[PDB]
């Protein structure tokens, strides 16, 4: 009804620039290299 998918985008905004989660997501990124 509200839209929890809106915070998702904002969450990614953080990844752009502290949190284990963001780090876990970054790992998957670098994972590409590996």
């Amino acid at each position: 009804g509200i839209g929890a998918f809106g915070l998702l985008g904002f969450l990614a905004a953080g990844s752009k620039k502290k949190n284990e989660q963001e780090l876990l997501e970054l790992d998957k990124w670098a994972s590409l290299w590996n």
